[PDB]
């Protein structure tokens, strides 16, 4: 729809700063389309990712880092508050401690800062899914 | 590029037709994009799939059937003949007993049939690619 996607923009994060996406999956949940939000360190695709937040819809939601061109221990849930075939409202808010993540209202995943989130250049927003909306608070 | 993705075109197969798809991954291999093309049964995205190739660019190929609406038995492959940053011809032949998938002219892997190719009225190609090639023979 209106953003193009891939989604990249440059961003400044502290405690108090939310990311905001508004989207919809491209594929019916039988086909597990994915969504991935990506927090990274220079404005280069291949620059580390302090916050890695992908979404198998339906199936279950991967987060990790990426430190130094490595990935990091993964962590898996499968909550998976998107519903089949709707438009939903993501936002990224950046705690003390952590991120997170609110989906249509509802606390619904969290990340620990591994690295501060100061260290953040650029977020992309990429994968099987249309963005009608991506707004950085600041 | 040229073409759009998600690309879905209605198909006809038997022994002897190839696919032949040539695009380009969205992002480096290090962030691992997929590509999917996948053989339905009718023209709904929801329908059954007689042979889904999905390859995660740099890790893995995973294969399987979706019949009547249930994935099966998954095959894996960490066969990666696709190079990293570069423009791939793909090429899926109809064997009698199984697909060929070639890679930039070589052999890199098989599916046996599970329900015969006459069955397929569909293809679909999507997920992180740019697409500017496909072509089934007749």
């Amino acid at each position: 729809s209106l953003l193009p996607v891939p989604y990249t923009e440059a961003a400044s994060l502290s405690t108090g700063s939310t990311v905001t996406i508004k989207g919809r999956p491209l594929a019916c949940f039988l086909n597990e389309p994915y969504l991935q939000v990506d927090f990274h360190t220079e404005m280069k695709e291949e620059s580390d990712i302090v916050f890695a937040f992908q979404v198998c819809f339906g199936r279950r939601v991967v987060m990790n880092s990426r430190e130094y061109g490595a990935w990091k221990q993964q962590v898996e849930s499968k909550n998976m508050p998107f519903q089949d075939g709707q438009e939903f409202e993501l936002s990224i808010s950046v705690l003390p401690d952590k991120y997170q993540v609110m989906v249509n209202g509802q606390s619904s995943y969290t990340f620990d800062h591994r690295i501060k989130p100061e260290a953040v250049k650029m977020v992309q927003v990429w994968r099987d899914i249309s963005l009608t909306k991506f707004n950085v608070s600041y």
